[PDB]
């Protein structure tokens, strides 16, 4: 266990050690990704803030001066870390320091006491007038003294005198106003405002207020009453203009009584008074200064008040005319707002202002929650500077004034709810949506090398060998898991260090987050294992693994999008995937970081919030997912049960040793109906090599599997060395070795540690492996190839290293399986010598499928058929029981009956079978096997052979082939039909692969439709809806009404009305005493409150803010902060009201704010706050009014000082009566708004006004018959907002525009993968053989390309019609889409062909092509659309001009044409309400026609591109060479001359200047080893690559003359299975028949003859997948010879098939040679050449060595006469003594205990009779079993091939 585990770990580590660049890019890809992430983090630093309070903003219902005050001063809306005085419960105004309020209070405090001092003057004037028609003089002197000293004791007048006696230069008028606050004259004022940017922006908040309009649409007298009440703040605002002309009748007039008129003034002023009156001089200024300054100030105020409207109120009786007039006034910038009295009693009010002026009204809250008060007056405040709530409250007060019948003096003070000190970091807000994507993209590569490696080791079937040879699958999975956890954990450690040290996750102990990432790694590596168990294809699974991994992350996106909707149980159930369980854990980590405390060991086991996981509750879930994936892999490994994805016998050797004795196995595949094998009872012997012949998979693999360690023996007895598989299975393994049919090698390993690996696993120790290793590496002969340390660089030789691995243990039993299939003949003798070296003392089971080596290697031979044993034994006469015993061949370079008679006088048993020219074959039967009779026959035959005119003889014994065959049965128009053949063949290829076409057609065409039909979640841009205004649209919430100075009945009435409007039913008093229900106070917190010095007006104790070094979002404090829980009550509408009377009211809200947000803080998408707005029924402003005596004084001046009958002075005085009497402001109100809720301000303003209406109303049906509900609905559009609502939103159109490219990219790649597997499989070769020009082949197949592109275009067009889409249903834009799609498909096909000629695997080509096409699609659509919209400057416009003219990508113009047509539809839809005149034909040539022109002109270029790259191709040795050079043979079909190969890169010619001539009537048997240039020689006669140098003509026709003429009479047969798996045998025959122009009457006859010549009646409609290799090779040969070729090409047609199929194969091709057709052969098993043909040729390293007729070469260097013997005593020397005494040759080979072979000197003219009768006594001389003379067969040369 523990040895092989560490050995497998070493084996897996050596893979990555040998492949370093994959490991290096593995280590440096997520480092680059997370360096990008840390650059993003460093680009956006965290930002903190202090506790934020906000100043009071008065509304014009509170008077006029505070409204200006708040507008001019509080324009910036600056924050305040200290408390503003406007939030204290007592004060309402916060401008004691202001000069204007100081002036108001000073006037009210010095004019209050001057009541008697002016009535005294009045009565004195009255009595002086009475006496005319000296007490008052001195009395008024003292009164004037008192008044002058009262006036002069004021510091504010000196301040305004110094401020007003200042120049009009650098600052301007607005700064002069704000210093004391905090017509061409109008043109100069506007120029002064525009002179400074500060005054410019302050006028930008004021020019709609000054030059705006109020346009009320209905004109009933109710609306006229409304407007005549709301203009009372407008028409009476400019009343100072009136007092201006008061100076114009009083200023100069008294001036005319002043200058040169001191006589009337000296008398009263003379009779400390005169120094107080300031009698004028050089220094005393009292009269001229006063007149000049008063005139200057009144002129300044008049010129400031020159260009107000004086009637901004206008009218319009039509709402459409209202919209048009508003548009015009916007065009000249003179519009403010439109009141609409759209009624049905109650009053409904619409406000219509511009979009720049009003907040958007589509949604209520935000969509991504920013954690601040959000008070920036430019961005989200629009109800203040824009001028909504001013108007709003003005019309509200007018409506309540006209509906109440009274005049409520209830102002409004808007006030922002203060915010605690926050920290705004966007990065830490989105880390829950970023890090689970960035880790998955970091490990989308690192999974695709685990699936790739595991499937690759499941594909070469070496894992089956390791499982059979001693391993357990548990050890395999343990080794793979422990080896793949390496890179995952290393990358996890690196990407934990990066997160901690890059400030991405600060405050966090890296141990817990590293444990978290290890819990993700251990849950994704087994995810990769489960993904790998699906497949059996290496590159296909490697490509599909990343897609299937990243397609499981998208549930996390789908869950984070709709987090609030689903409950916890569904979250747990959907957390059973690997990345989603990491996603929720990362959300919990980010939200735990969010409260400042990084992940540490204190808080692992606690949920940070009530609806998220914990770190411990996730790290236990990933392990559960890992266990589930492992269990599912364990279950799914059983999807492949077992598999992947007559008594004529003798058992009596002299050496008996049943080391592997087996009896009667029965096995049964579940899918076979017959048993896997039948019973057999034979046993094997060590010292023998028992050959095991059979059929293709019908016994040549299953028996050797069941006697190995793989298959279990449920049936049969298989005792190996006494014990069976079912019991021991442990000690046999050191004595057992195996070698299956496939290679058992490691691809990236080398040889020395390979044999060390197998030896160390087999049980050999490390101290004894080396002495095995050196002799193993030298027995194979790889000492030269072990120090170079190469594995993949040697090919075909590796079969030797497949069999030497079976000898690493010195095992007594070795089981081979077809060890001679894929090996060159130069190493066949090498492996045979290896087995002969290792044949002594070992039980060799060599189940070769060939019959040309069992006679050499096999001491005994067993033959099985279908699982049934036919016969077994030594290959001598004891098993050679055939009637035709021996075959005599008398050869010529005369007369059958004379020689037949001669045999008949000698031996009458005879048989004449063959009487062909130059060879006569007789049959001597074994019946009468008297060697003396044969000797006495051959004596006369020797004396007759010289004069018989033959001069040649050769007599074979019975071969193993015929006894095997005996025992096997006991157990223009021509081009048009080329197009027809091409289209029908492609049709049958397509029509069978059902699910592949189903995927590659149905997924994109329905994917576009599904994406468009479910991508309507994007909001439709356009008009903005009207919105009802109330706090009831926010749902359930809280509010408060904290009142101050409640000593009034009116304030109680207003409070009761506010409560009744708050959804609270007014209860009876016995239940209204406890109407509220105070909640429980925590007693352990109540003791903290009592311990502290707390009263309900004292501040809350503390709240821990963001420490330096530990930053939080919202400060942490328990219930001690925020005071006690205030009393509360519940309403019927779900609102809560909280009596907050007598608190700090800002040390409460700031402290209590975060605990309300903590419920909705979980996802931060749509955070339902609960505290949106409150109230405060504020009482009296603290300060003495003294306005009662001011009203008395102003009425006394009205009735005393010149009462004008016209009322010019009198109406000013009467307005001053209200200015002084209503200056008390007997009640006031605040409105505490929130700004995260967009509409809280004006909704609570409307609520306050409704409360005022309810308060000032008598009972009855009028309290509910009087209500007013304001609305908010902006204008339709203006000129630039036509484009804004039509073109710069554009999300749905661009998403479908990218989506059609996204989906239509995957359709034509199905062509590319099919044509690249047509490339790498050599089918393209065999359709290039014929009349098919490659240009003709291409023009055959793009017609099919358009034919199959006709499929998805109809589906997408009809599904675009079916959705009733506005841009695809009308008959003007539908044909544009149709033509664009059709020409786009015309243009996308020809550009993807030449990637196949650069690529290898269809899966790799698929994924690379779709990656590059997807990338260019997203680039050329989105980047271009983003460049051309939201423009910046001229450089981008110049860049996009070139980007939209060059247009070289087809997807670029598809996307741009579709976007252009859909924006034409959008602009027409926007135009249809305005003055359109819009025909808008989408088929314009300058709009979309350039795209179709570019497609129709660029398509042929790529059509010819793949053609132009494809058509770049534009003694007997001397006795043949000199004959061909000196003369060309026209009778010979094939003439080759200068067969020289210029290899690119190898720098060496293959064959050195040799020429050939091939006669047509015979077959030419060519043989070539690797490196002798065979495939190239087939290749240029084929004509694949360049035809530059070398003459090669066939049938008198030149390849250089016509290339297609060289393919008509050339029938190729590759070793590659160049057949379609979805099309059966008769259909290849039919397809080739129509490819050769066979007439339709002869097509069926040709197909039937082609199938039935080589069987195929049962294999007719059977698919090509369910064939054998022999069946596929034999139908390839039949396809090669069908079509009438002059020469038939067979390149390696024989690789291990059943020799019965060989019998019919060379029977059929011998018949076709007798028909007169030449045939080309080249293969590794050269017995076929001597079995069928009549001419042999060999070349090694491209040099001809024989090049002659095979019998002449046999007379030259072969054709010796040999002998095989059989002796029981194994005493070879006594036999060899007389045998070498009889014959002069005394060689010896295979002097072994089985048998003995002997070779005599070749070419003996004397017959072999001199031994035969000699044997007839000499075989009786010693103990001899049997003899078989192996003299002059054709097969003797293979022994030559076994020698040298």
């Amino acid at each position: 266990f523990w040895t092989q585990l560490m050995l497998l770990l070493w084996k897996n580590f050596m893979y990555r050690r040998r492949q370093p660049v994959q490991l290096l890019v593995e280590l440096l890809w997520p480092l680059f990704l997370f360096f990008i992430l840390v650059a993003v983090r460093h680009s956006h630093p965290p930002l903190e803030h202090h506790e934020c309070h906000f100043p009071n903003k008065p509304l014009p219902s509170a008077g006029t001066v505070p409204w200006l005050q708040g507008l001019i001063c509080n324009v910036n809306n600056t924050c305040f870390p200290q408390l503003t005085p406007g939030e204290e419960p007592g004060r309402l105004s916060n401008f004691n320091d202001s000069l204007v309020s100081r002036l108001l209070a000073d006037a009210r405090t010095v004019l209050g006491g001057a009541s008697a001092h002016r009535t005294l003057a009045g009565l004195g004037k009255l009595i002086a007038t009475l006496r005319a028609a000296q007490e008052p003089l001195h009395s008024l002197l003292e009164a004037a003294e008192d008044l002058a000293q009262e006036l002069l004791a004021l510091r504010s007048l000196v301040e305004l005198r110094a401020l007003l006696q200042r120049p009009r230069g650098t600052s301007g008028p607005l700064e002069l106003l704000s210093e004391a606050l905090c017509s061409p004259a109008c043109s100069e004022l506007i120029g002064a405002l525009d002179s400074h940017p500060l005054s410019r922006l302050l006028w930008r908040r004021l020019k709609p207020l000054i030059l705006g309009k109020l346009l009320f649409a209905p004109d009933t007298p109710f609306t006229r009453k409304l407007m005549a009440q709301v203009n009372r703040t407008f028409e009476e605002l400019t009343l100072l203009r009136d007092v201006r002309e008061v100076w114009e009748m009083l200023g100069p007039r008294i001036f005319t009584f002043m200058n040169d008129s001191s006589n009337v003034a000296m008398l009263q002023r003379l009779l400390e008074a005169l120094r107080s009156f300031l009698d004028p001089g050089s220094g005393g200024y009292s009269w001229q200064d006063a007149h000049a300054d008063v005139g200057h100030l009144v002129g300044t105020l008049g010129r400031v008040t020159e260009c107000l409207s004086l009637d901004k109120l206008e009218a319009a009786p039509s709402e459409a005319a209202l919209v048009s007039r508003a548009l015009q006034l916007l065009a000249e910038h003179r519009f403010w707002a439109g009141v609409v009295f759209l009624g049905p009693g109650h009053v409904r009010i619409k406000i219509r202002m511009d979009i720049d002026v009003v907040t958007r009204t589509n949604k209520i809250r935000d969509r991504f929650w920013d954690p601040g008060p959000a008070a920036d007056p430019l961005t989200d405040l629009r109800y203040v500077w824009g001028g909504f709530v001013y108007l709003q409250d003005l019309v509200e007060r007018a409506a309540v004034r006209v509906l109440s019948g009274a005049n409520p003096r209830a102002g409004l003070y808007l006030q922002q709810m203060p915010y605690p000190c926050y920290v705004d970091d966007v990065f830490l807000r989105v880390l829950s949506r970023s890090l689970p994507l960035f880790l998955t993209l970091a490990w989308i590569y690192s999974v695709t090398l685990t699936v790739k490696a595991v499937v690759r080791e499941k594909e070469t079937r070496l894992r089956d060998t390791m499982r059979a040879m001693g391993l357990s699958r548990a050890v395999l999975w343990l080794g793979w898991f422990l080896s793949c956890l390496g890179p995952f954990l290393l990358s996890a450690a690196l990407l934990v260090l990066v997160l901690k040290l890059g400030d991405i996750l600060p405050y966090s102990h890296p141990g817990v987050v590293f444990l978290f990432l290890a819990a993700f790694a251990v849950a994704t590596v087994t995810q990769s294992f489960l993904l790998s168990a699906f497949f059996s294809r290496a590159n296909l699974a490697a490509a599909c693994g990343g897609l299937a991994y990243f397609s499981l992350y998208l549930p996390y996106v789908l869950c984070v999008a709709w987090r609030d909707r689903l409950p916890a149980g569904g979250r747990v159930a959907a957390s059973l995937l690997s990345p989603v369980a990491f996603g929720f854990g990362c959300e919990s980590l980010a939200l735990l970081e969010e409260q400042g405390e990084g992940a540490q060991w204190h808080n692992v086991g606690t949920r940070p919030t009530a609806d998220v996981f914990s770190l411990a509750q996730v790290s236990g879930l990933l392990l559960l997912d890992a266990a589930l994936y492992g269990l599912a892999t364990w279950y799914l490994e059983a999807v492949c049960p077992g598999q992947y994805g007559k008594v004529l016998v003798e058992e009596a050797p002299p050496g008996l040793s049943p080391g592997v004795s087996v009896r009667s196995l029965e096995k049964r595949f579940p899918g076979s109906p017959q048993p896997a094998l039948r019973g057999l009872s034979l046993d094997f012997y060590q010292g023998h090599i028992t050959a095991f012949l059979g059929h293709n998979g019908a016994g040549k693999t299953t028996t050797l599997s069941i006697l190995s360690g793989l298959f279990p023996p449920s049936g049969g007895s298989a005792f190996i060395l006494g014990h069976d598989v079912r019991s021991s299975m442990a000690a046999i393994r050191p004595h057992l070795g195996v070698c299956p049919q496939y290679n058992v090698l490691f691809d990236m390993l080398t040889v020395d540690e390979h044999v060390w690996f197998y030896g160390r696993l087999k049980g050999l120790s490390a101290a004894v492996v080396g002495p095995e290793q050196d002799r193993l590496l030298q027995d194979v002969g790889l000492v030269s190839k072990q120090s170079v340390q190469t594995r993949h660089l040697s090919g075909g030789m590796q079969r030797k290293l497949s069999v030497a691995i079976a000898f690493v243990g010195g095992s007594q039993v070795v089981i081979l399986d077809q060890p001679t299939a894929g090996v060159d003949p130069a190493s066949r003798r090498g492996i045979w010598e290896l087995l002969l070296k290792y044949r002594e003392g070992r039980t060799l089971i060599l189940s070769t499928h060939h019959l040309d080596e069992a006679e050499l290697l096999g001491d005994r031979v067993a033959v099985v058929a279908g699982g049934r044993l036919c016969c077994c034994g030594s290959p001598l006469f004891l098993r050679r029981h055939l009637g035709s015993g021996y075959y005599l061949t008398l050869v010529k370079a005369v007369g059958t009956p004379q020689l037949l008679a001669l045999v008949q006088h000698w031996v009458p048993g005879a048989r004449l079978v063959e009487e062909l020219p130059h060879e006569l074959v007789l049959v001597l039967p074994y019946t009468g096997a008297h060697d003396g009779s044969f000797a006495t026959l051959f004596r006369e035959l020797d004396t007759r052979l010289a004069e018989l005119r033959l001069t040649g003889y050769g007599i074979s014994d019975t071969s193993l082939e015929e006894i095997f065959l005996k025992v096997v049965e006991e157990c223009w128009a021509l081009t048009r039909q080329q197009l027809q053949a091409l289209l029908l063949k492609r049709f049958l290829l397509a029509r069978r692969s059902r699910r592949g076409l189903f995927a590659q057609i149905v997924l994109p065409a329905l994917f576009v439709g599904l994406a468009l039909v479910f991508s309507l979640i994007v909001p439709p841009f356009g008009h903005y809806p009207a919105l009802r205004l109330s706090p009831t649209m926010y749902g359930a919430q809280v509010s408060f009404f904290s009142e101050d100075a409640p000593g009034d009945p009116g304030r109680a009435r207003l409070l009761e009305a506010l409560l009744q409007e708050a959804g609270l039913e007014e209860p009876p008093v016995q239940h209204s005493s406890h109407r509220f229900s105070a909640p429980e106070v925590p007693a352990e917190v109540a003791k903290v409150l009592a311990s502290g010095n707390w009263t309900p007006e004292s501040p809350s104790p503390a709240c821990q803010c963001s420490r330096p070094g530990a930053r939080r979002l919202l400060p942490d404090c328990p219930a001690a902060a925020g005071g006690p829980p205030p009393p509360q009550a519940v309403t019927g509408s779900g609102e809560v009201v909280q009596n907050l009377t007598g608190r700090n009211l800002s040390d409460f809200l700031v402290k209590t704010y975060p605990r309300l947000v903590r419920q909705g803080l979980k996802t931060k998408k749509w955070v339902n706050e609960v505290r949106y707005g409150g109230f405060s029924l504020g009482g009296r402003d603290p300060g003495l009014p003294s306005g009662q005596e001011l009203g008395r004084s102003v009425e006394e001046l009205w009735a005393l000082l010149s009462p004008l009958p016209g009322g010019a002075l009198d109406r000013v005085l009467k307005n001053l009566t209200a200015w002084a009497h209503s200056l008390d402001a007997q009640d006031s109100l605040k409105i505490w708004f929130n700004n995260k809720g967009w509409h809280s301000m004006v909704a609570f303003v409307n609520r306050a006004s409704n409360a005022i209406l309810r308060a000032h109303l008598p009972p009855g049906p009028a309290r509910h018959a009087h209500s007013i509900t304001t609305l908010n609905h902006p204008l339709n559009l203006t000129k630039e907002q036509l484009s804004e609502g039509a073109l710069m939103a554009s999300s749905v159109d661009v998403l479908v525009s990218i989506c059609v490219v996204f989906a239509m990219s995957f359709v034509p790649a199905s062509f590319t993968l099919v044509l690249i597997e047509e490339r790498v499989t050599r089918a393209k070769h065999l359709q290039l053989m014929g009349g098919l020009s490659p240009t003709l082949y291409w023009l055959g197949n793009f017609l099919w390309d358009m034919c199959n592109y006709l499929v998805p275009a109809c589906i997408v067009v009809l599904i675009f019609l079916a959705f009733q889409q506005r841009a695809y249903v009308a008959p003007a834009n539908l044909p544009a889409l149709l033509l664009l799609l059709l020409l786009y498909g015309w243009s996308i096909t020809p550009l993807m062909y030449p990637a196949s000629f650069f690529f290898s695997v269809p899966s790799t080509a698929y994924v690379v092509l779709t990656c590059i096409n997807l990338f260019i699609g997203i680039n050329g659509s989105m980047a271009t659309f983003v460049l051309e919209l939201f423009s910046d400057q001229k450089l981008q416009e110049v860049s996009r001009i070139l980007k939209q003219v060059f247009l070289i990508f087809p997807h670029f113009c598809l996307g741009r044409g579709l976007i252009d047509m859909v924006r034409n539809q959008a602009m027409a839809d926007a135009f249809e309400r305005l003055g359109d005149r819009q025909f808008q034909s989408p088929l314009r040539w300058e709009v979309v026609g350039k795209n179709l022109l570019a497609m129709v002109i660029q398509g042929p270029l790529f059509l010819l591109f793949t053609l132009l790259l494809q058509h770049r191709s534009q003694e007997d040795v001397a006795r043949e060479r000199e004959r061909v050079v000196q003369g060309a043979t026209q009778g010979d079909v094939l003439v080759l001359r200068n067969l020289t190969k210029v290899y690119r890169g190898q720098r060496m010619p293959a064959v050195d200047r040799l020429c050939l001539g091939i006669p047509p009537g015979e077959c030419f048997g060519l043989l070539g080893v690797n490196g002798a240039g065979k495939t190239s020689t087939f290749r240029m006669v084929t004509g694949d690559t360049l035809a530059s140098r070398g003459e090669a003509v066939l049938a008198g026709h030149s390849v250089a003359r016509e290339p297609s003429a060289a393919h008509l009479s050339m029938g190729y047969c590759p070793q590659s299975d160049a057949i379609f798996e979805l099309l059966t045998g008769r259909e290849h025959l039919e397809l080739l028949a129509r490819l050769r122009g066979v007439p339709e009457a002869q097509v069926a006859q040709t197909a039937g003859s082609g199938l039935a010549r080589l069987g195929l009646s049962w294999y007719a409609d059977r698919p090509a997948g369910t064939y054998s290799g022999g069946n596929k090779r034999k139908l390839a040969t039949a396809l090669a010879l069908v079509g009438d070729p002059a020469v038939v090409f067979l390149d390696q047609p024989t690789t291990g098939m059943d020799p019965s199929a060989r019998r019919f194969l060379w029977n059929s091709l011998l018949a076709v040679v007798r028909e007169g057709r030449s045939v080309m052969l080249t293969s590794h098993s050269m017995e076929e050449c001597e079995a069928l043909c009549s001419r042999l040729a060999i070349m090694v390293n491209g040099r001809f060595r024989c090049l002659g007729s095979p019998q002449h070469l046999k007379g030259r260097f072969a054709a010796g006469h040999t002998l095989t013997l059989r002796v029981p005593a194994a005493r070879s020397q006594p036999a060899a003594a007389f045998v070498a005494a009889e014959f002069p040759g005394a060689e010896l080979r295979e002097a072994h205990g089985g048998r003995l072979r002997f070779q005599l000197p070749p070419g003996g003219r004397c017959a072999l009779a001199r031994v035969f009768g000699e044997l007839a006594v000499h075989g009786a001389e010693h103990g001899v079993e049997d003899f078989s003379v192996s003299q002059t067969m054709l097969e003797e040369v293979f022994l030559y091939f076994s020698k040298d």
